């Protein structure tokens, strides 16, 4: 008789009514798939043969039934157990008027890729729907640390301080760029533009790669996304990719984990019932934002949470556990178009924690769902998972990493203090200075007239006046 | 043998090492002394006589020491100790790196003015001296609902949807008028400032009973209060105001009760072993606002917890206990200039909790003190005395008094659409309009060029461009 295990051999079931069970089943039938054409010799061409592979899919699913295999999956059973229960006992928080809200979660070691344990539903028995395995969703803005602002870091197009424009502007279909009922500001710093989840500097951002024909598709690619069209404008604001929590929670494993991507995975092995080998997971780590970079977007996403403007998790955990919420809490948050996604990615330097929700018919949610009901959900989701294995979070900080480039520049500009000519006319750019970190080799540029990522001739001009002001 | 007891005739001491036994025997002392004044007919002239006075304060003391007194307290048992426990158990999360913060809270009934329960310190072993009770600190923007915005829509000189100039302007001093690093933005509604806790409105709030000869001290006086100069500019603001925190708690109760007053106290009643009733409290109701005005400012309350803007208590407390989140809480947020003070004063219809932080040496706190860990502190202290009393703070909701007026008035302006004089011209002021509530009896009046709580001459330049453009 087959048998899947928890991580440490415990038996989860025989070859069994929730996600557990038919999440790692499904995977284990792949898994048995590959094995079993790759034992008969059938090649990837014979393979192509619509009447083949479903032979073959239907022999791997007989072949655990009938076999006495052992999978052994990375799931930790007093985690899951205990997200089972946080969702079960607390899932009722995510309902916020717009009827039962759905939930999808996964847990990660940032150090393996394995999936400790994950969120299915609200309830398999009412619904059963995979909202962290099958479903997919636009991610939103949490696109934006991995496809816009950490590829401009790493190409050295942008730094920690780096000013970008949030002045209006308007898409190629002509429709203003919005950010709810805002059509935009002035300039703003990288972290302001992070906290607040302002559209306009991702836009740009996004914008410079294309110009500048950086190869995004290449880190993504990396990290296992698939993206079908990578013109598209709002690809930091998740149009034009929709994920699996479990896939985007891969990408967030590769920041928090100082850019070394590691593929997820919910099974580790499957052996014979004499020992034979038959799958086993194969680490593959892949560097696919410099640690510079990583670690650059560590100390921004840190502030994304600590200034509660899109998420009130800190404040919802540090009522709850105040110690775990000591621990070095780094996220981001994203909102779809109509209020119809909602994200929180967590990171602390052990863990990643990916959370959806929305509707499974894709009707709005309340303005509110992510900002609050989802952040308070999963600070308690947090705290479940930390009484039941009371170190796995860890106490380790994210720390810059030692080839960061620290340059001082002004807070005006993002750029080191310097002559800029100004309609016609150099002028001395001086006053006050922040450190900026970068993730090239000289860090900064000097101030120049267009100092900021994106912006119109306007919008400059508007700019300088009032720089020119200060001095 | 002389004893004081809860309300319910527990014995808490014969007459003994907390805050509690010392406060109630000083009042009790307090009040033999009267009655052993009055007894002996001594006058309030002979009173003045200095060694007359020391030999009645002691004549009390050791009258009840020697007595047979039953003292009756108001305070409820289980409540009160568990507002010990919060403290001692949650107390440290004030301490923000600004060395050990100092405490005050008082739990008083909004319908009796009784005190159920008080904290007057971290810990009485290490320093005795009585927050709740004793220590009297500025108020600081808590003053601005009961001094400014309370007093201006009682007198029908503001409604809910008002519009107030927060344009930069100066003291009298020459001082600009300061909001952490902001100089002061534009025209905002009531809402808007009382959320933000902006200064510049509570000023020309201010400046308007002033200039309107409103009995400010009648009102501040009926509730109790001690203020030498009511001309003080910064007096929303708390400036020229000290108060206690049990002091403090009967503002907040009057508004909470629709505008009634109820006296605090901490004694009910004094009898000797035989039953002579020699002191008992004598409730004097007196209607400090309307009903009108009080529940108008509930509701602007309500928001100022909602909106997260200067307190995350909401958020804190939604994690702790969600149902007790759900309950109808509102209250107000203070910091004084160098943040040596922080309040949170809150109220469900039943309950009212006023908690001061700071350093008995007006040292200041961390920037984040009141916003955050007081917030906190005081959601962990009322889930314990929800815990303790499942239904003290009450399911009820605050609602608009019937005698509230609405008005529809236009957003931009806060008064009712009409033709207005700008720059010679007579101009149709039009637009999007809005509910505002009034406690007086025709409710907003017609749009004038002056629409708004204070503002110069180029500030309504400014504002009427602004408008203009949007017609
Ligand atoms: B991102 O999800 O933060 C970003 C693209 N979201 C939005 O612009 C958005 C969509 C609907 C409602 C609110 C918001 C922002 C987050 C205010
Ligand atoms: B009131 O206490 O909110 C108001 C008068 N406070 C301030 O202006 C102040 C003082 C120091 C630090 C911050 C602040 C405001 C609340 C940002
Ligand atoms: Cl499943
Ligand atoms: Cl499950
Ligand atoms: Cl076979
Ligand atoms: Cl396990
Ligand atoms: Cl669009
Ligand atoms: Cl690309
Ligand atoms: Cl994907
Ligand atoms: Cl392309
Ligand atoms: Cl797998
Ligand atoms: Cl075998
Ligand atoms: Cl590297
Ligand atoms: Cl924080
Ligand atoms: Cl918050
Ligand atoms: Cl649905
Ligand atoms: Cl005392
Ligand atoms: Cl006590
Ligand atoms: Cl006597
Ligand atoms: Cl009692
Ligand atoms: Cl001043
Ligand atoms: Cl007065
Ligand atoms: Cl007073
Ligand atoms: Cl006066
Ligand atoms: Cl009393
Ligand atoms: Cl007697
Ligand atoms: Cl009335
Ligand atoms: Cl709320
Ligand atoms: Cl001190
Ligand atoms: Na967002
Ligand atoms: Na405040």
């Amino acid at each position: 008789i087959s048998e899947i295990t928890y991580s440490d051999g415990t038996v989860i079931a025989s070859i069994s009514r929730d996600y557990l069970y038919f999440t790692t089943l499904a995977e284990a039938q792949e898994r048995m798939y590959d094995y079993l054409a790759q034992r008969d010799n059938v090649s990837a061409k014979e393979l192509k043969n619509e009447a083949t592979q479903k032979f073959y899919r239907d022999l791997a699913a007989k072949e655990i039934e009938n076999g006495g295999y052992k999978i052994t999956t990375t799931i930790d059973q007093k985690i899951h157990s205990a997200m089972q229960s946080a969702v079960a006992d607390y899932g009722y928080l995510l309902d916020d008027g717009t009827g039962r809200v759905e939930v999808g979660n996964v847990l990660m070691d940032n150090q393996t890729g394995a999936i400790l344990g994950f969120v299915g539903g609200r309830n398999y028995q009412e619904n059963q729907n995979n909202h962290a395995f099958d479903t997919k969703r636009s991610p939103a803005s949490t696109t934006k640390p991995l496809l816009a602002y950490g590829i401009a870091i790493d190409q050295g197009l942008m730094g920690s301080e780096t000013i970008l424009s949030n002045y209006p502007t308007n898409f190629a279909n002509g429709n203003p760029i919005m950010y709810a009922n805002s059509k935009g500001t002035g300039m703003m710093t990288l972290g302001e533009a992070l906290n607040y989840s302002w559209n306009i500097p991702a836009y740009w951002t996004y914008r410079m790669l294309r110009e500048n024909g950086v190869d995004v598709k290449g880190y993504m690619e990396k990290m296992g996304y698939e993206i079908p069209e990578y013109g598209i404008e709002s690809l930091p604001m998740g149009g034009g990719i929709e994920v699996t929590v479990a896939q985007h929670t891969n990408g967030y494993q590769t920041l928090a984990n100082n850019g070394v991507y590691h593929q997820k995975h919910v099974i580790s092995k499957i052996e014979a019932a004499d020992g034979r080998v038959v799958y086993e997971y194969q680490d593959k780590p892949v560097q696919v934002y410099s640690k510079a970079t990583a670690t650059i977007m560590q100390g921004l996403l840190r502030e994304v949470l600590s200034s509660r403007v899109t998420t009130t998790f800190k404040s919802n955990l540090t009522s709850l556990n105040p110690t775990l919420a000591n621990a070095d809490w780094i996220g981001k948050t994203g909102t779809t178009g109509q209020d119809e996604n909602m994200w929180l990615m967590l990171s602390t330097p052990r863990l990643t924690l990916g959370g959806w929700i929305g509707h499974d018919d894709n009707h709005s949610l309340s303005q509110q769902a992510g900002y609050s009901n989802n952040s308070n959900y999963m600070a308690h989701l947090v705290n479940a998972i930390q009484q039941a294995s009371p170190s796995i979070w860890g106490n380790e900080r994210f720390a810059l990493d030692p080839s960061v480039v620290k340059s001082e520049v002004l807070k005006s500009t993002g750029q080191k203090p310097g002559k800029v000519s100004v309609e016609g006319k150099e002028v001395e750019v001086t006053g006050s200075t922040v450190t900026s970190y970068w993730a090239n080799k000289s860090g900064a540029p000097a101030t120049s007239y267009r100092f900021a990522i994106g912006g119109s001739d306007a919008d400059y001009q508007n700019a300088w006046s009032s720089i020119v002001g200060s001095l």
